[PDB]
């Protein structure tokens, strides 16, 4: 029965997720949204013989119209990188993005669970809040920061070491989505696994520059786009299960945290009918582990400073 | 345990078919092909937490490495139409493409089933048999015409008209894809369904030209990819899970066929073990449903043997 | 003094060519229009140092905009060939293209003169005469099929096989601009020169085939495109100049002709103020060339046959 | 005549700057180099009319043929902009692409002019001024940071507001290539003109953000190709005429520098057979002016340094 709507659905991640989403049981209605190209993506995805209602929406002046009444706000809307670029080299463009349609999202649907995937995510979630706020609808139990592909990732790659099936592994990640600041508690992984230090490292770091290996591979072609949508297919999936009252819904997501001295933060949270049920925290982690978070918060709060401060310019 | 090749894997149609083939249980090895992009489609569909191991290949001579243990092999390769084109107006520049891609499969892996998603359909299912034959491996049983996107638009369309939800709606759709040669068999539509001759004849129009519907609304931005990737996936997973020993899978597809005067023509297959099981014929049809029949036979004739044609001065 | 417009101006010819056209002293007003990219294209163009003030226009409902007072208007929008393709595949979206665009000449620039690049040639000048008909503003003087490109070619190659500078080199080409319809008259060249028999063949058969030799180049990547800007620059500029009332302006272009039982024709064509000051006709010509040009006219019939069927339709 | 190189030669700005180039007859010989379609491109241009030879490049292999016995060198090569994105962040993405074809140019073709329009400039000059030394070939009189277009738009922007000729004008634009580094120096324009302040302060903004003009108007389509390969073409003509021997031939471009603090920067220059006869310097300007030059100290600096430090951590 819910209502998403997809804002940068025309793009690499956002037509395969508009897929996954439009052939969910889980889907009443699919509302997407581009700058370009939405129209036909809308009338592609129409066809498919699944109860989702598609209605695709094009430019500024219709974008209140896709947002009316929307449960979950997705939002792949930004700049992929090129082979070299850091994350930080799309906060210009991608600010600017995120800003202005989360703005119209506070506007229209101050309701609705958003769902930022546009990157930098550790500035571009602080942006979403602070947009937010100042329109006097600010509620951090549903904004969400999609970190769900480090997770993803996390559990093939444990999964591949130790010859498992993935769909039985699972790896909480937390801290941030950039370079250190994600942080994968292999010491918390079910099934319990046990690597040497230089295997775990090999393994930390794989998943650390994960999207890095993505982007030279395409060689200038972008980004991680299929295995996004597929995370992000699966974030909505579970957060949707969640509000029809689903219960044990965990997944980790980068939100507004008291956790630690960074006011946002990724950790595993019990999802609940109003968004985040509980957040259940970092809990027992190795000295390695220790180390990582040690390391990450401040390149996190620099990132969280970056985020609030351009707001801070509008 | 079902090994899957897709040729064409960094298309419009190659990409989402090959996330929706990655997210299946069904599918233990993913060789993806094309002549531009694999690697870095492969990169971001390996990182998904399924068992299918993803290999990408790139250029004629990888070709062979990644067709060679196939169970199943899907070729979206090819140009698709811009606004103004008739499918038939690709047959020149795709011909050479299923014929170079098909010859390949006969010499490296005969025994798989062959599935031809590039248009015209019913030109290059034609032209795939004579190129298995040529080889001396021609089995009529397992290659297949993918035509199971018209089936998933009649569905929809016909469970929008009486408010139904169209995963419990089936209309055999029959003779070939393209045009007037798409017969959907309303008669035989699961649930029961009864529309006086204006509406099916609109209906039935709406089918037929529901490709083109989708080009238009494209701009010149390519033809239906998603639901394609959609229709294709179905159709793998049906013929997956027939070679899994599943019973009572059936699909629409044009095929090797003795049931007119064509010697290919589309109808509802039931699928096994080896492939086509049984051809379960046109069945019982009404008047109007008998001279779409008729009235098509001429023109898959024609597309027939163009393809025959073009195999011969090889 | 001459305002040009250029529709299609942001293709892969469109860009380069009004780029030509921008920095010609010839032209004071550049109205550039296309469906997609105009504006950036026309704020990109408008920053040269060149007296021509460039407006850009996008979509039908600023057409008519572009138009007005036009006093010359050259016609690149069109789909161009993938390999394997013939130019007969291109017909129906590009005769739909062609007609829609010259109805809107025919109305708000009817004295402009029009020079269509679009191909098939060989049909989409017919086209654009039967829809200047229809609006009663048809002047076959002022109607030009833009074969140059095959001059251009012609002119190159000779000099390449003789050790000559280009620039001193003319080719007269005849017929039309498609496979054995495009005639080059080697015996009519200047300077003189002089080849056997099999090298006259085979440079004859380059001559013919040039654009499929750049097609198969390309790869994928579509056709000519820097190298008809040029002609379709060096056409326009022979115009102009005629206009402004240079004389000895000779061009071979494809037009109403009365030269042959052909109803359009291919021949150099003495330009002036009124466009087609005189048609110079075939001329003397060998055996060899005689022989093509009584190959070619079934062709050239059945081209120009399909064409005024066309509008027909409408 | 000269030969010249260019790399990068199928993109935007490449192979319109190829045609124009291609179309000169000052150049005798046409390298073209590209990871991509360079075959496609070369073959096209190979067939217009002009006396210069076409050869193409593909892949790292072909490179040290391209630039064998070249006179100058011009490097387009790079990503260029999309909406909301400073030149600067793409810094880690061209800086390695520049570096490595740089290094390509110091070992084959040392002697020759070098003009590097990959951005950002500010940036890849000193990147390349680096390279070079690192080679031992560092020729500070042959290294070319092309800021021509500014001028460009400078001479155009002048010339609509007191409605001009903008051939007959000249406008000095000195400092650097991005922001508020660019100043155009409105009191040594030729003709001298008199502008209210409230144009001039308009004027100024405009010729600084022109560029970001361009890139906002192609909307996610790249930045201005067609003007930067009209401008970057006249700075290699500039070169060649100032290497034929010709007299009193300045252009401003961003060079080593010894005119303020900043070791690298953007004043007119008299060119010689040997790339820099003598750098003209700042000359007198207005408190305006000299204002801006303050200003755009500190960026320079820091764009020069990111671009040093680059070099020495390699
Ligand atoms: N969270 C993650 O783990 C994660 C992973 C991969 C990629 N990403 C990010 O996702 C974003 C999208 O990546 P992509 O590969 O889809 O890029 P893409 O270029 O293929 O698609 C981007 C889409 O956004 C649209 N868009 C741009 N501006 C818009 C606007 N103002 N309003 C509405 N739509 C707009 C574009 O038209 C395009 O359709 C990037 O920022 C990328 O860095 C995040
Ligand atoms: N059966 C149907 O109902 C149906 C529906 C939609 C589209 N189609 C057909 O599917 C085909 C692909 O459509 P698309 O939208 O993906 O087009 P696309 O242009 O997006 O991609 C086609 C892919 O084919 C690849 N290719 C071309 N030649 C190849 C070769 N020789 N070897 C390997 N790869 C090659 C291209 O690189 C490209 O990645 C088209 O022919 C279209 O007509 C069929
Ligand atoms: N005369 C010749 O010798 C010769 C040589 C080469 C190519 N051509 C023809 O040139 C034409 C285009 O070639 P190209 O390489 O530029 O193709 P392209 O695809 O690069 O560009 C075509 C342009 O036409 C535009 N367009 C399509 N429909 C339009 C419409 N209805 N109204 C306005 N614009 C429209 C598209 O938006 C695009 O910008 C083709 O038809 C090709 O066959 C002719
Ligand atoms: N100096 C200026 O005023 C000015 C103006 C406009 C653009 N630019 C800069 O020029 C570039 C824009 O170029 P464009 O618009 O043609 O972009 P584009 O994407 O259209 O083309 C860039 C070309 O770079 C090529 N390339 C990338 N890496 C290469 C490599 N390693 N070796 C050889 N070629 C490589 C690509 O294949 C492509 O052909 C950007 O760096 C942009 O910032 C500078």
């Amino acid at each position: 029965n819910a209502k998403v709507a997809v804002l940068g659905a025309s793009g690499g991640i956002g037509q395969p997720l508009s897929l996954l989403l439009k052939n969910s049981p889980l889907v009443s209605r699919l509302t997407l949204y581009d700058i370009a190209h939405t129209p036909g993506v809308a009338a592609d995805l129409s066809h498919i013989e699944t109860k989702a209602a598609v209605k695709g929406y094009l430019g500024p002046e219709q974008l209140p119209d896709c947002l009316k009444g929307c449960d979950v706000v997705v939002i792949p809307a930004g700049v992929p990188r090129k082979p070299g670029m850091t994350r930080d080299d799309l906060f210009n463009t991608n600010a600017t993005i995120v800003a202005t349609l989360t703005a119209a999202c506070a506007q229209h649907c101050p309701e609705a669970m958003i769902c930022v995937i546009a990157n930098p995510v550790n500035s571009t979630i602080p942006i979403t809040a602070e947009v937010f706020k100042k329109h006097g609808v600010y509620n951090p139990n549903k904004i969400f920061g999609v970190t769900t592909l480090d997770i993803v990732r996390a559990n093939t790659f444990v999964a591949e070491l130790k010859g498992l099936d993935p769909a039985r592994v699972n790896v909480p990640v937390i801290g941030g989505h950039a370079g250190k600041t994600i942080i994968p508690l292999i010491s918390q992984c079910t099934p319990k696994v046990d690597f040497p230090q230089d295997q775990l490292t090999a393994l930390t770091g794989r998943i650390q520059e994960a999207g890095t290996e993505v982007v030279k591979a395409k060689a200038g072609a972008g980004s991680a786009t299929l295995s996004m949508a597929y995370a992000g297919a699966r974030f909505v999936f579970s957060l949707v299960d969640a509000m029809n009252g689903k219960e044990g819904v965990v997944e980790c997501s980068f939100v507004k945290s008291q956790e630690t001295e960074c006011t946002y933060f990724s950790t595993p949270l019990l999802l609940g009918k109003k968004g985040i049920e509980k957040n259940l925290g970092i809990g027992k982690v190795s000295s390695f582990e220790e180390k990582m978070i040690s390391d990450a918060i401040p390149e996190l709060k620099a990132s969280i400073k970056k985020g609030e401060d351009f707001v801070k310019t509008l």
